[PDB]
């Protein structure tokens, strides 16, 4: 049955968990099984848990468990009911130095009398259900009893024999256990009803939401929940936000282990720690090790901590209800997590036995990690620190009982690691570990995913520093002498207060000059305390410390006096005693000039006549003529005579002379700027100096060489940038010059061309319309509402007041401009809807836009178009413009304020767009129901297609209107919207995005992207601005205002003013640049649309490239319109032979009228029968002349076609001759 036992397990009704341990192990499934259910009373070794699964009304049973060493001295455990009473068959158990009864009876044979030392010999109730199922189970000194309760008890012990008296009960009786095993509790209902359990394997585990399987790398598989995983922070924890922090993520081994068992276990920080990782063990020794449980009853037993340092010292954790171990007793009366815990380490050695405190213990403790240097967390926070710890134990009680194997809790062996944290709601979600070159690039920016484009990216340098020191002066007869500067002082006197004496001397004397060129200072104190020990401090007012002049400090002149000096810098001495006395010493004068004369030394270098040293060609810390600096220093063949040390214009070292020899050697950095390939998400190629890299193969660019793993040429760049492209596999290759679409020159004779086969094609164009307003409150934002600094604030005049002047002028100037821009006719609304709108062979479904009553207040809403929804829906961040916050609920405060509450309350508020994208749809509905709108009333709704014919007519006449002439256009039309629409669905798949550049999808989206990413980019870098000390106390003006007297405050709370208004100004004139590009924007989709949209354009290549452009549709785009201009291009040129005009009898001279009309001769009868024919030279359009479209002219040209009276008519069938007709 085994529902009631799996039901004990208090478990929510709704929720399938995952069991483990020594569980009931199936009756048949698996090797498993072997339920005795017969009094045969067999024996086994090494088990460690056994069962009853059926009481057939009350049946007989013994059990008998003792040590397999037969130890007489361990005590054993004998449960014996000969009994079938049930209620009253209480069954005799004794837990005792107890007869280790060998194969079965009361006392029967063994060794050690019944009661010679007993822990419970009492009476146990054994009365259950026929399918109740009662067992124990014993590991790690712990034993747990599944009496109708999940017990738990520490009891040290060793058991793994056992012996027992069966009776039959249904075929599966009693059982052992030899090996953990595992179920899955399928519940969907309370009580014994709507468990489905089955049996399990190993791949159980991973099923638990709190556990992982650990990557043979050590990282976190992607996808855990991190429930219980909070970063690590010594003062605060971030709410929301993104972090690259130091944090102990990187596991080596993480033991899962059901909460029915406790954990005893030595943890030592110098091996790796022993159990069955789940994932794949990293052999490690661990430096912090993460404890995740479920709650605080787990701990609250006294000792479950024990830290022993490296000293040898143990602390003893210990929790209770009161606050004075000193005082009181810590003997708990109370449990059930009643009142705080004040919880504390108890010091054990026999010197002194001190408590140090912890912190008041949190209503529910989830994880508590411990790592070496000494320091505890306690649900992510670092409540206190310690010495170099070696090794912790871990002593746990199991759980509460009352809601247990809801997975496993778990302890991770983890290593400190920078990792790129993602947390909100301050809990983690997602991790990145900074150890791939592709994450080390992610994490020097602060973002998870990074969009194509090459980022910067340093060439790696030596991972051991191990660097030589290099140091050259100006060569010079050796010498050194010793400046010590002794201190004497006498201090303390009466309750180590008070002073007695205090002098020092240098050298013997009051004040010193170096004269040899090497020196090395040495301070002594020779300072006495009458009560004890002396505190010294240095102070130091100098570009250099007692410290740092060793450090080849390098100086023309160097005078040290013990008193006032002429241009001598001053640096103190301060001497603290036990009681704090706080005096100084005497002051220590520094009468200094910039040279090479004297340098000093660490200790006398060797060396005659030139102590310089320096290492070639080796990634070098140096130190040349005072220029301190890490580079590579390399002999070259430049023989400058004139000079030392050579600097660039820039005052930057460039190289340096030997001049005992005069060889010059250039120095440089060890490392040099490399440019990163990142396209497809993955590092692809690298543009570097160097001549070499990690990747098979290398291309040398004329500027630059360029290493990738792809040597062949790229003819289809994904990105782009300067000169060169750079494909999805890393290939690199120029960008080939793209060959436009040919353009016929107009002539008045000889061969020409007109084209034919017209079929339109697409064009997309997005044009940026507006820019969400800021209005940032200048006074809050600099003040922090701080009262007294706005009257500091007022000195600067005007400076505050033109930021929110500009911003607000733009603002409503911006506003003003889009809401006359946007006109909407209800008219072309109605024309607008699917079954208003008609395209006859255009496919109009993916343009348009449906309309549904809303149910939401009754007022009619009008869905935007499919592509709207790709274009909005695939971009914003927010999904929908609807998720602006609004500020009604931001000045609530009874919830924690969110990015946009944070950034409210440093004044910086975010007006709503000036036109929603719903009016903005209608707007672009509004220009496609308007270009087939041929009247003034609705009674007018035009066909497209005769809209394409009038079009057409427009810029060439159409003589022959047959039905494939439209339905080719038409099959063009609907292919190329649906080119468009598969684009837009989906990057590089669906629809291949080879054909990419201007004029594309590809182009217009990423616009739309990087529109959309500035805004919010420009807010959060104005934002960060308050996080920075500008070189005062602190970031906090309260803080300063409280650390300071208040005449010195204000020049501290000044810097920090002038730090944040240039940081507002920036922003501004990086919006008013924003503000100006998008006018521009904004003025040319005025002038599109009027000369695109709402009428054909007469203007070559002015709506979308070039070509004869028909129409143009406009679709609604993320704070602008995303144009579609339709333009033809032809498939075909007819060759045909311009006629220049026509001279009759040579008398009369006869030209074509129109400009852009053409006369020519074509088909069979261009030379067999002369048949002559006029089309516009826009489309080939061939029509027959006719004397309206010809005009005399008073002389001929020898170019002019020779024709006689006669023949006129053949050519000109409307010609009529007077003369002829009369005359008859
Ligand atoms: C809360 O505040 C506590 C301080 O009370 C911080 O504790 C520090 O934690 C860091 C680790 O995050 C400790 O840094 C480690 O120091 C080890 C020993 O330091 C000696 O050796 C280094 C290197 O020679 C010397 O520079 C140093 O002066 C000491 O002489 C190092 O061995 C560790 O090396 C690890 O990092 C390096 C990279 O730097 C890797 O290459 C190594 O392989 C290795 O992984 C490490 O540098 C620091 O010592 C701790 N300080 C104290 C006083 O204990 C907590 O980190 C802080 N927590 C938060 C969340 O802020
Ligand atoms: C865990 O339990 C859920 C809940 O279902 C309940 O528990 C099961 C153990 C059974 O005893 C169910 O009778 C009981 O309602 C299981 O979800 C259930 O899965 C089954 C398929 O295995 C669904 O049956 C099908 O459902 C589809 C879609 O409704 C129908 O078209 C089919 O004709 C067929 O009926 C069943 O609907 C679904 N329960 C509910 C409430 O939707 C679940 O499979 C089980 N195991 C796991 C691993 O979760
Ligand atoms: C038709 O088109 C023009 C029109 O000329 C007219 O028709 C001719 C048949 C003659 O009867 C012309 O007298 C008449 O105006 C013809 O073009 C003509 O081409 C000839 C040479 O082929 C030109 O003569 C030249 O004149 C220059 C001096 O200007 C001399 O130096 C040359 O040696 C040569 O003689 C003549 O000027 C020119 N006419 C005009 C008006 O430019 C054309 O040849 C004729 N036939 C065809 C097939 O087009
Ligand atoms: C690990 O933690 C367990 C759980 O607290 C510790 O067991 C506990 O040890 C104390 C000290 O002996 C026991 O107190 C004594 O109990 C006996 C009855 O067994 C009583 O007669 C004494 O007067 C005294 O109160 C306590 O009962 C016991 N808890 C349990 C559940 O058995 C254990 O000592 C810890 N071990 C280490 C190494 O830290
Ligand atoms: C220990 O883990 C369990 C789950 O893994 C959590 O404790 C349990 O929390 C649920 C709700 O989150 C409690 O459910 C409640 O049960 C009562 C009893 O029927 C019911 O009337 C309520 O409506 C509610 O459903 C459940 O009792 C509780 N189990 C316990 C406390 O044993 C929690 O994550 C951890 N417990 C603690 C105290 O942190
Ligand atoms: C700058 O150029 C000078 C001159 O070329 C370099 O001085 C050279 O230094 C080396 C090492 O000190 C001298 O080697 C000599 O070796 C003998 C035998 O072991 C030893 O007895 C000498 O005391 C000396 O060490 C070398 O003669 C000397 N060149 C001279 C004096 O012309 C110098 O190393 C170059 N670099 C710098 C940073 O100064
Ligand atoms: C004009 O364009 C419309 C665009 O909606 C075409 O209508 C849709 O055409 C597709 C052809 O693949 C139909 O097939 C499939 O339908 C399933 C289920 O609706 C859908 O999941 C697929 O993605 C795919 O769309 C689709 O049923 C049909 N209708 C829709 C999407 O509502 C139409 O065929 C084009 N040509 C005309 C109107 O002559
Ligand atoms: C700190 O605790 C450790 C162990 O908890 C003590 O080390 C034990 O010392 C005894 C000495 O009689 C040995 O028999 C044990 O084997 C040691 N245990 C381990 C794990 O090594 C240590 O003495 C304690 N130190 C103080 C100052 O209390
Ligand atoms: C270009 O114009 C010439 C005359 O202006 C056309 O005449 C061709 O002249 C060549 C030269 O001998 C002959 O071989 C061809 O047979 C002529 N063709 C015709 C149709 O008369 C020529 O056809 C025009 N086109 C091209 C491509 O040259
Ligand atoms: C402590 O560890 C020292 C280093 O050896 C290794 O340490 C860690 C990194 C693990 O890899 C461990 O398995 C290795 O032993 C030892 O030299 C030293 O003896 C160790 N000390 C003690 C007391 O075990
Ligand atoms: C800690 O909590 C105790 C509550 O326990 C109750 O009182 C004791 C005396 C026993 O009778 C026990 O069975 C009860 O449940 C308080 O009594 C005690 O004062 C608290 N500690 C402090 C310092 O206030
Ligand atoms: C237990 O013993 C009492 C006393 O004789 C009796 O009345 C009762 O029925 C017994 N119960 C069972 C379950 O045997
Ligand atoms: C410290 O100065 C006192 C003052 O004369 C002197 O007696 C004593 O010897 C000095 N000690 C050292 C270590 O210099
Ligand atoms: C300075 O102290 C050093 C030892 O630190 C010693 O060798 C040297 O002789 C001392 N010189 C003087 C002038 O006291
Ligand atoms: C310096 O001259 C040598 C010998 O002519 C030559 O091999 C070397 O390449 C030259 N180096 C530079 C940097 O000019
Ligand atoms: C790749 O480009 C280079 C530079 O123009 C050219 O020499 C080479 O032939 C190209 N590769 C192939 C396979 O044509
Ligand atoms: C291209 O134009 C020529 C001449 O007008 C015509 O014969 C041919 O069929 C056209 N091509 C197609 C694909 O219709
Ligand atoms: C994409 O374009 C090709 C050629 O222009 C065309 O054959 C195909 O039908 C188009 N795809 C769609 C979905 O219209």
């Amino acid at each position: 049955n085994f529902r009631r036992f799996f039901s004990k397990f208090n478990v929510q009704a709704p929720a399938v968990v995952v069991l483990g341990g020594y569980l009931p192990i199936g009756e048949n499934q698996g090797v498993n099984s072997t339920w005795y259910c017969a009094g045969q009373h067999p024996t086994a070794s090494g088990v460690h848990g056994i069962f009853v699964s059926h009481i057939r009304g009350g049946h007989g049973f013994e059990i008998g468990i003792s040590q397999e060493p037969f130890d007489p001295s361990g005590y054993q455990l004998y449960l014996h009911k000969a009994t079938n009473g049930n209620t009253n068959a209480t069954a005799r158990l004794r837990i005792c130095q107890f007869p280790s009864i060998k194969t079965l009876g009361p006392t029967a044979n063994n060794d050690v009398t019944i009661g010679r030392n007993c822990l419970f010999n009492k009476a146990i109730p054994a009365h259950m259900s026929e399918h109740s199922v009662v067992g124990i189970t014993w590991d790690n000194d712990r034993v747990t009893v599944f009496s109708d309760k999940i017990y738990y008890f520490y009891f040290k012990n060793d058991w793994s024999r056992v012996a027992t008296k069966c009776y039959n009960s249904g075929g599966c009786a009693m059982q052992y256990v030899y090996e953990p095993t595992y179920y899955m509790l399928n519940v969907t209902s309370a009580g014994e009803d709507g468990i489905s359990y089955q049996p399990c394997t190993a791949n159980c585990i991973g099923y638990a939401a709190n556990v992982f399987a650990t990557e043979p790398n050590g990282h976190i598989p992607e996808g855990f929940s991190f429930n219980n995983w909070f970063l690590l922070s010594n003062d605060s924890t971030l709410v929301h936000g993104k972090v690259v922090s130091n944090q102990p993520l990187l596991v080596n081994c993480l033991l899962a282990i059901p909460k029915i068992y406790g954990l005893g276990q030595f943890f030592s920080f110098n091996q790796t720690i022993d159990g069955v990782c789940n994932g794949a063990a990293v052999q490690r020794a661990p430096e912090a090790l993460r404890f995740n449980i479920n709650d605080t009853s787990v701990i609250l037993a006294e000792g479950s901590i024990v830290l022993h340092t490296a000293l040898g010292t143990n602390f003893s954790f210990v929790c209770s209800n009161s606050s004075n171990p000193h005082l009181a007793t810590f003997a708990i009366p109370l449990g059930a997590t009643q009142v705080p815990y004040y919880c504390f380490f108890k010091v054990d050695t026999y010197n002194s036995t001190v408590y140090k405190f912890l912190a008041v213990l949190p209503p529910t403790v989830r994880e508590i990690v411990i790592t070496k240097y000494g320091d505890v967390y306690v649900n992510g926070f670092g409540y206190l620190h310690l010495g170099l710890l070696d090794a912790v134990t871990i002593n746990f009680t199991g759980h509460g009982t009352d809601d247990d194997v809801s997975g496993f809790w778990t302890i991770a062996s983890t290593n400190f690691v920078d990792a790129l944290i993602e947390v909100q709601g301050t809990a983690i979600q997602r991790i990145l570990y900074c150890d791939d070159p592709v994450s080390q690039l992610k994490c020097s920016q602060v973002a998870f995913d990074l969009d194509d484009g090459f980022y910067p990216f340093s060439s790696r340098n030596l991972l051991s520093h191990e660097q030589p020191i290099s140091f050259v002066t100006l060569p010079s007869f050796n010498a050194h002498s010793f400046v010590n500067i002794t201190v004497s002082a006498s201090f303390g006197g009466h309750s180590g207060a008070n002073l007695i004496a205090s002098d020092t001397t240098i050298n013997g004397f009051s004040s010193f000059c170096v004269d040899t060129r090497q020196f090395t200072i040495s301070l002594s104190y020779n300072v006495t305390n009458s009560y004890g020990y002396v505190s010294n401090s240095q102070d130091s007012n100098c570009p250099f410390t007692l410290q740092s002049v060793n450090d080849y400090l390098s100086f023309s002149k160097f005078c040290v006096s013990t008193s006032l000096l002429a241009s001598a810098c001053t640096i103190d001495l301060f001497g603290y005693p036990e009681f704090g006395s706080g005096v100084k010493f005497t002051s220590l004068y520094f009468q200094f000039t910039k040279g090479e004369l004297i340098t000093g030394t660490p200790k006398p270098l060797e060396g005659v006549t030139d102590v310089s040293f320096m290492t070639l060609d080796v990634c070098t810390k140096y130190t040349i003529y005072g220029f301190k600096g890490e580079g590579i220093i390399t002999l070259t063949n430049s023989s400058f005579l004139a000079g030392v040390y050579y600097t660039s214009d820039s005052g930057q070292l460039l190289a340096f002379k030997n001049v005992t020899s005069g060889a010059v050697y250039s120095v440089t950095p060890c490392s040099f700027s490399e440019q990163a390939a990142y396209v497809d998400d993955d590092i692809v190629g690298v543009i570097s100096s160097l001549s070499s890299s990690t990747f098979n193969s290398t291309r040398e660019l004329p500027g630059f060489f360029y290493h990738s793993n792809d040597g062949s040429n790229c003819t289809e760049p994904v990105l782009v940038y300067s000169n060169i492209g750079v494909c999805k596999s890393g290939s690199i290759g120029y960008v080939p010059s793209q060959s436009g679409q040919v353009k016929i020159a107009p002539t008045v004779t000889g061969n020409i061309s007109i084209p034919t086969n017209f079929s339109m094609s697409i064009r997309t164009e997005y044009l940026q319309l507006y820019n969400t307003p800021v209005s940032v409150d200048c006074a809050t934002y600099v003040c922090n509402g701080n009262s007294r600094c706005k009257q500091l604030l007022t000195q600067y005049t005007a400076a505050c007041k033109t930021i929110e002047s500009a911003l607000q002028l733009s603002a409503r100037l911006e506003s003003v401009e889009v809401n006359s821009m946007l006109t909407i006719s209800e008219e072309a609304l109605q024309l607008a809807t699917i079954s208003s709108f008609n395209g006859d062979g255009y496919n109009f479904t993916n343009v348009l836009g449906v309309s549904v009553y809303d149910p939401a207040r009754g007022r009619v809403v009008q869905k935007r178009s499919f592509i709207e929804d790709l274009l909005f829906n695939k971009v914003v961040t927010n999904g929908l413009g609807t998720v602006d916050e609004d500020y009604k609920r931001c000045s609530n405060g009874r919830s924690v304020a969110d990015l946009v509450c944070a950034q409210y309350y440093s004044g910086v508020m975010v007006l709503p767009g000036v036109v929603d994208a719903e009016k903005l749809h209608m707007y672009s509905a509004s220009l496609i129901g308007g270009m087939v709108l041929g009247g003034f009333t609705a009674a007018a709704a035009l066909p497209f297609s005769y809209a394409v014919q009038a079009r057409l007519n427009y810029l060439a006449l159409q003589t022959d209107v047959l039905q494939r002439n439209q339905q080719l256009l038409a099959e063009s039309f609907n292919s190329a919207i649906g080119n468009i629409t598969s684009a837009f669905e989906s990057v590089k798949e669906a629809s291949s995005q080879t054909s990419r550049g201007l004029n594309t999808v590809a182009h217009a989206l990423t616009k739309v992207q990087e529109v959309v990413n500035s805004q919010g980019a420009a807010l959060t870098q104005l934002t960060v601005q308050l996080q920075h000390n500008f070189q005062a106390i602190s970031s906090s003006i309260d803080d300063i205002y409280s650390r300071l007297d208040p005449p010195s405050a204000d020049v501290q709370v000044d810097r920090l003013i002038t730090g944040r208004l240039s940081a507002l100004n920036a922003f501004v004139a990086q919006t008013l640049t924003k503000y100006t590009e998008v006018q521009a924007s904004r003025k040319l989709a005025q002038q599109k649309v009027n000369e695109c949209v709402k009428s054909q354009s007469q203007r070559y290549g002015f709506c979308g490239g070039d070509g004869e452009h028909i129409f143009s549709l406009v679709q609604a785009a993320p704070q602008g319109l995303l144009f579609l201009h339709t333009v033809l291009v032809p498939s075909d040129f007819v060759d045909v032979i311009a006629i220049a005009g026509l001279c009759v009898n040579d008398e009369i001279a006869l030209t074509l009228r129109e400009p852009g009309l053409v006369l020519f001769t074509h088909e069979l009868q261009n030379h067999t029968a002369t048949e002559y024919f006029v089309s516009s030279r826009r489309m080939f359009e061939p029509r027959k002349p006719t004397v309206s479209d010809f005009v005399q002219i008073e002389s001929c040209v020898v170019t002019y076609v020779n024709l006689t009276r006669d023949q006129l008519p053949d050519v000109i069938p409307d010609y009529i001759d007077v003369n002829k007709t009369r005359d008859e």
